[PDB]
């Protein structure tokens, strides 16, 4: 199952996130443009 806003790749973000680089690294939203 994918990644949720507050963890990283793999798992893949689910839909809507994207992997937020960093460290700790984890994933965001690509349309949470705020």
């Amino acid at each position: 199952a994918c990644s949720g806003r507050g963890s990283r790749c793999p798992p893949q973000c689910c839909m809507g996130l994207r992997c937020g680089r960093g460290n700790p690294q984890k994933c965001i939203g690509a349309h949470e443009d705020v």
